[PDB]
Protein backbone atom coordinates (compact mmCIF):
# COMPACT_ATOMS: atom_id res chain seq x y z
CA UNK A 1 0.00 0.00 0.00
CA UNK A 2 1.29 3.50 -1.23
CA UNK A 3 0.29 6.81 -1.19
CA UNK A 4 -1.65 6.55 -3.95
CA UNK A 5 -3.51 3.40 -2.27
CA UNK A 6 -4.41 5.12 0.53
CA UNK A 7 -5.87 8.69 -0.72
CA UNK A 8 -7.99 6.36 -3.33
CA UNK A 9 -9.24 4.62 -0.60
CA UNK A 10 -10.29 7.24 1.17
CA UNK A 11 -11.94 8.67 -1.66
CA UNK A 12 -14.21 5.75 -2.67
CA UNK A 13 -15.03 5.17 0.56
CA UNK A 14 -16.83 8.25 0.99
CA UNK A 15 -18.04 8.30 -2.49
CA UNK A 16 -19.77 5.06 -2.01
CA UNK A 17 -21.25 5.93 1.61
CA UNK A 18 -22.89 9.37 0.19
CA UNK A 19 -24.43 6.63 -2.56
CA UNK A 20 -23.02 8.65 -5.01
CA UNK A 21 -22.32 7.45 -8.62
CA UNK A 22 -19.07 8.23 -10.54
CA UNK A 23 -21.15 9.78 -13.35
CA UNK A 24 -22.50 11.97 -10.99
CA UNK A 25 -18.97 12.76 -8.97
CA UNK A 26 -17.88 13.68 -12.55
CA UNK A 27 -20.17 16.01 -13.68
CA UNK A 28 -19.14 16.52 -17.72
CA UNK A 29 -15.76 15.36 -17.18
CA UNK A 30 -14.26 19.05 -17.68
CA UNK A 31 -12.24 18.53 -14.49
CA UNK A 32 -12.36 14.64 -13.87
CA UNK A 33 -12.82 11.97 -15.83
CA UNK A 34 -14.78 8.49 -14.72
CA UNK A 35 -11.56 6.43 -15.95
CA UNK A 36 -9.55 8.91 -14.04
CA UNK A 37 -11.75 9.09 -10.55
CA UNK A 38 -11.20 5.24 -11.26
CA UNK A 39 -7.77 5.04 -11.77
CA UNK A 40 -7.04 7.73 -8.32
CA UNK A 41 -9.82 4.93 -6.36
CA UNK A 42 -7.85 2.16 -7.70
CA UNK A 43 -4.33 3.76 -6.53
CA UNK A 44 -3.16 3.32 -9.90
CA UNK A 45 -2.99 7.22 -9.99
CA UNK A 46 -2.25 10.16 -7.54
CA UNK A 47 -4.78 13.05 -7.80
CA UNK A 48 -3.07 16.61 -8.51
CA UNK A 49 -4.47 19.31 -6.19
CA UNK A 50 -6.71 20.28 -8.90
CA UNK A 51 -8.20 16.90 -9.02
CA UNK A 52 -8.32 16.56 -5.64
CA UNK A 53 -10.02 20.06 -4.74
CA UNK A 54 -12.63 19.01 -7.29
CA UNK A 55 -13.41 15.80 -5.53
CA UNK A 56 -13.34 17.16 -2.12
CA UNK A 57 -15.87 20.03 -3.49
CA UNK A 58 -18.06 17.65 -4.82
CA UNK A 59 -17.59 15.13 -1.67
CA UNK A 60 -18.65 17.81 0.45
CA UNK A 61 -15.51 17.41 2.13
CA UNK A 62 -11.96 19.62 2.92
CA UNK A 63 -8.88 18.18 1.44
CA UNK A 64 -7.45 18.31 4.94
CA UNK A 65 -9.98 14.80 5.31
CA UNK A 66 -9.17 13.31 2.17
CA UNK A 67 -5.39 13.79 3.10
CA UNK A 68 -5.81 12.81 6.46
CA UNK A 69 -1.98 12.45 7.38
CA UNK A 70 -0.96 11.75 3.76
CA UNK A 71 1.28 14.20 2.47
CA UNK A 72 1.05 14.89 -1.91
CA UNK A 73 3.76 17.70 -1.52
CA UNK A 74 5.48 17.62 -5.21
CA UNK A 75 9.29 18.38 -4.17
CA UNK A 76 10.99 21.28 -5.90
CA UNK A 77 12.69 19.71 -7.23
CA UNK A 78 10.88 17.50 -9.19
CA UNK A 79 9.78 20.76 -11.10
CA UNK A 80 13.90 22.36 -10.90
CA UNK A 81 14.44 19.46 -12.99
CA UNK A 82 11.42 19.10 -15.45
CA UNK A 83 11.91 22.62 -16.27
CA UNK A 84 15.67 21.99 -16.76
CA UNK A 85 15.03 19.23 -19.42
CA UNK A 86 12.27 21.21 -20.82
CA UNK A 87 15.01 24.19 -21.48
CA UNK A 88 17.55 21.65 -22.49
CA UNK A 89 17.53 21.85 -26.46
CA UNK A 90 18.07 18.95 -28.58
CA UNK A 91 18.70 21.06 -31.98
CA UNK A 92 17.92 17.45 -33.23
CA UNK A 93 21.27 16.11 -32.81
CA UNK A 94 21.29 12.25 -31.84
CA UNK A 95 23.65 12.16 -28.72
CA UNK A 96 21.64 15.17 -27.33
CA UNK A 97 18.45 13.55 -27.51
CA UNK A 98 19.80 10.43 -25.74
CA UNK A 99 20.69 12.25 -22.91
CA UNK A 100 17.04 14.18 -22.72
CA UNK A 101 15.42 11.07 -22.86
CA UNK A 102 17.68 9.83 -20.09
CA UNK A 103 16.95 12.83 -18.17
CA UNK A 104 12.95 12.23 -18.33
CA UNK A 105 13.41 8.58 -16.99
CA UNK A 106 15.84 10.06 -14.28
CA UNK A 107 13.14 12.54 -13.05
CA UNK A 108 9.87 9.44 -13.55
CA UNK A 109 11.24 7.53 -11.66
CA UNK A 110 13.08 9.49 -8.85
CA UNK A 111 9.37 10.80 -8.36
CA UNK A 112 7.17 8.26 -9.61
CA UNK A 113 5.45 7.68 -6.29
CA UNK A 114 4.64 11.63 -5.53
CA UNK A 115 3.56 12.72 -8.77
CA UNK A 116 -0.15 12.51 -10.10
CA UNK A 117 -1.47 11.66 -13.14
CA UNK A 118 -0.74 14.88 -15.35
CA UNK A 119 2.60 14.71 -15.10
CA UNK A 120 3.72 11.30 -15.69
CA UNK A 121 1.76 11.56 -18.91
CA UNK A 122 3.75 15.24 -19.74
CA UNK A 123 6.87 13.07 -19.44
CA UNK A 124 5.88 10.30 -21.19
CA UNK A 125 4.38 12.48 -24.11
CA UNK A 126 8.23 14.20 -24.03
CA UNK A 127 9.65 10.31 -24.27
CA UNK A 128 7.23 9.29 -26.85
CA UNK A 129 7.78 12.74 -29.35
CA UNK A 130 11.85 12.88 -28.75
CA UNK A 131 12.16 8.88 -29.17
CA UNK A 132 9.60 9.13 -32.01
CA UNK A 133 7.51 6.27 -30.53
CA UNK A 134 4.05 5.73 -32.26
CA UNK A 135 0.77 6.77 -30.49
CA UNK A 136 -0.27 3.28 -31.48
CA UNK A 137 2.63 1.75 -29.77
CA UNK A 138 1.66 3.42 -26.39
CA UNK A 139 -2.06 1.99 -25.14
CA UNK A 140 -2.04 2.85 -22.00
CA UNK A 141 -0.07 6.24 -22.35
CA UNK A 142 -2.92 6.52 -24.62
CA UNK A 143 -5.93 5.88 -22.74
CA UNK A 144 -4.84 8.49 -20.27
CA UNK A 145 -4.30 10.91 -22.90
CA UNK A 146 -7.13 10.73 -24.50
CA UNK A 147 -8.84 12.22 -21.21
CA UNK A 148 -6.97 15.01 -20.59
CA UNK A 149 -7.08 15.99 -24.23
CA UNK A 150 -11.00 15.81 -24.26
CA UNK A 151 -10.41 18.07 -21.17
CA UNK A 152 -8.30 20.10 -23.23
CA UNK A 153 -9.97 20.72 -26.06
CA UNK A 154 -12.79 22.51 -24.48
CA UNK A 155 -10.27 24.92 -22.48
CA UNK A 156 -9.04 28.65 -23.91
CA UNK A 157 -5.95 29.49 -21.48
CA UNK A 158 -3.39 26.55 -21.42
CA UNK A 159 -0.90 25.87 -19.57
CA UNK A 160 2.50 24.39 -19.80
CA UNK A 161 0.75 20.72 -19.46
CA UNK A 162 -1.83 21.79 -21.53
CA UNK A 163 0.27 22.77 -24.63
CA UNK A 164 2.30 19.55 -23.96
CA UNK A 165 -1.20 17.25 -24.27
CA UNK A 166 -1.64 19.65 -27.63
CA UNK A 167 2.16 18.84 -28.77
CA UNK A 168 1.06 15.27 -28.43
CA UNK A 169 -1.95 15.59 -30.53
CA UNK A 170 -0.04 17.33 -32.79
CA UNK A 171 2.06 14.26 -33.11
CA UNK A 172 -1.07 12.31 -33.76
CA UNK A 173 -1.62 13.98 -36.93
CA UNK A 174 1.97 13.69 -38.55
CA UNK A 175 2.04 12.55 -41.95
CA UNK A 176 -1.86 12.08 -41.69
CA UNK A 177 -3.77 13.00 -44.61
CA UNK A 178 -6.98 12.19 -42.97
CA UNK A 179 -7.80 14.67 -39.94
CA UNK A 180 -10.66 16.72 -38.37
CA UNK A 181 -10.01 19.96 -39.83
CA UNK A 182 -12.49 21.77 -37.46
CA UNK A 183 -10.74 20.68 -34.75
CA UNK A 184 -7.61 21.71 -35.79
CA UNK A 185 -8.87 24.86 -36.69
CA UNK A 186 -10.27 25.48 -33.48
CA UNK A 187 -7.02 24.26 -31.42
CA UNK A 188 -4.89 26.58 -33.97
CA UNK A 189 -6.78 29.71 -33.06
CA UNK A 190 -6.73 29.13 -29.47
CA UNK A 191 -2.83 28.36 -29.19
CA UNK A 192 -2.48 31.60 -30.84
CA UNK A 193 -4.59 33.42 -28.21
CA UNK A 194 -2.29 32.33 -25.40
CA UNK A 195 -0.52 35.14 -24.16
CA UNK A 196 3.51 35.29 -23.84
CA UNK A 197 5.15 36.12 -20.54
CA UNK A 198 8.27 35.56 -19.02
CA UNK A 199 7.98 32.13 -18.41
CA UNK A 200 10.71 30.55 -20.87
CA UNK A 201 9.83 26.98 -19.83
CA UNK A 202 6.29 27.95 -21.23
CA UNK A 203 7.17 29.85 -23.81
CA UNK A 204 9.53 26.78 -25.39
CA UNK A 205 6.78 24.49 -25.56
CA UNK A 206 4.40 27.51 -26.97
CA UNK A 207 7.14 27.99 -29.41
CA UNK A 208 7.22 24.19 -30.59
CA UNK A 209 3.61 23.92 -30.71
CA UNK A 210 3.82 27.04 -33.11
CA UNK A 211 6.26 25.14 -35.41
CA UNK A 212 4.43 21.96 -35.11
CA UNK A 213 1.32 23.70 -36.69
CA UNK A 214 3.17 25.56 -39.21
CA UNK A 215 4.73 22.17 -40.75
CA UNK A 216 0.87 20.54 -40.64
CA UNK A 217 -0.42 23.65 -42.84
CA UNK A 218 2.54 23.32 -45.18
CA UNK A 219 2.05 19.90 -44.93
CA UNK A 220 -1.87 19.98 -45.63
CA UNK A 221 -1.80 23.10 -47.81
CA UNK A 222 -3.63 25.08 -45.87
CA UNK A 223 -2.11 28.70 -45.36
CA UNK A 224 -4.69 30.30 -43.23
CA UNK A 225 -3.25 32.23 -40.41
CA UNK A 226 -0.44 30.81 -41.15
CA UNK A 227 2.00 34.77 -40.80
CA UNK A 228 0.03 34.68 -37.67
CA UNK A 229 1.62 31.71 -36.79
CA UNK A 230 4.98 33.06 -38.05
CA UNK A 231 4.50 36.41 -36.00
CA UNK A 232 4.02 34.71 -32.73
CA UNK A 233 6.86 32.62 -33.21
CA UNK A 234 8.80 35.59 -33.46
CA UNK A 235 7.00 36.76 -30.75
CA UNK A 236 8.19 34.12 -28.54
CA UNK A 237 11.42 34.23 -29.96
CA UNK A 238 12.17 37.92 -28.80
CA UNK A 239 10.33 37.12 -25.65
CA UNK A 240 12.79 34.63 -24.49
CA UNK A 241 15.94 35.24 -26.53
CA UNK A 242 15.56 32.04 -28.31
CA UNK A 243 18.01 33.27 -31.46
CA UNK A 244 19.13 29.93 -32.35
CA UNK A 245 15.77 28.81 -33.81
CA UNK A 246 15.11 32.71 -35.76
CA UNK A 247 16.40 30.85 -38.77
CA UNK A 248 14.04 28.08 -39.10
CA UNK A 249 11.06 31.01 -38.62
CA UNK A 250 12.73 32.73 -41.28
CA UNK A 251 12.85 29.25 -43.83
CA UNK A 252 8.84 29.42 -42.86
CA UNK A 253 8.31 32.49 -44.15
CA UNK A 254 10.02 31.50 -47.27
CA UNK A 255 8.17 28.40 -47.48
CA UNK A 256 4.77 30.51 -47.28
CA UNK A 257 6.08 32.81 -49.90
CA UNK A 258 7.19 29.92 -52.06
CA UNK A 259 4.12 27.54 -51.43
CA UNK A 260 0.87 30.18 -51.34
CA UNK A 261 2.38 33.39 -52.63
CA UNK A 262 4.24 31.53 -55.32
CA UNK A 263 7.09 34.58 -55.19
CA UNK A 264 10.40 32.82 -55.86
CA UNK A 265 11.91 36.04 -55.24
CA UNK A 266 10.75 36.78 -51.64
CA UNK A 267 11.35 33.16 -50.58
CA UNK A 268 14.86 33.22 -51.57
CA UNK A 269 15.40 36.53 -49.55
CA UNK A 270 13.46 35.14 -46.64
CA UNK A 271 16.05 32.02 -47.51
CA UNK A 272 19.19 34.27 -46.74
CA UNK A 273 18.16 36.03 -43.74
CA UNK A 274 18.13 32.41 -42.19
CA UNK A 275 21.29 31.47 -43.95
CA UNK A 276 23.01 34.97 -42.51
CA UNK A 277 21.76 34.50 -39.26
CA UNK A 278 22.65 31.11 -39.00
CA UNK A 279 26.11 32.29 -40.30
CA UNK A 280 26.23 35.20 -37.87
CA UNK A 281 25.71 32.64 -34.87
CA UNK A 282 28.19 30.26 -36.32
CA UNK A 283 26.49 27.59 -36.60
CA UNK A 284 27.66 25.63 -39.38
CA UNK A 285 25.52 22.83 -39.12
CA UNK A 286 22.36 24.57 -39.09
CA UNK A 287 23.87 26.80 -42.09
CA UNK A 288 24.63 24.13 -44.13
CA UNK A 289 21.22 22.97 -43.59
CA UNK A 290 19.32 25.85 -44.54
CA UNK A 291 21.48 26.33 -47.56
CA UNK A 292 20.77 22.43 -48.64
CA UNK A 293 16.85 23.70 -48.18
CA UNK A 294 17.06 26.76 -50.01
CA UNK A 295 18.63 24.45 -52.84
CA UNK A 296 16.02 21.58 -52.63
CA UNK A 297 13.23 24.21 -53.16
CA UNK A 298 15.01 25.60 -56.42
CA UNK A 299 15.75 28.73 -55.21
Amino acid sequence: MNLKDSIGLRIKTERERQQMSREVLCLDGAELTVRQLIRIEKGESLPSLDRLSYIAKRLGKSMTELLDQDNITIPDEYYEMKNRLIKFPTYRNPDRIKSKLTLIEEVYEKFFDILPEEELLTLDILENILSFTSWEESPKVEEIYEDLFEQVKRKRKFSTNDLLVIDYYFFHLYGRKQYDKKLFERIIKRVLNQEIWTDDVYNIVLFNDLMAIAALKIFHNSFSDFLTVVDKALAVIEKSQLYSYKPSVFVLKAKYELLHKENKKEAAENYDKAIVFASVLEDSVLEESIKAGKLADGL
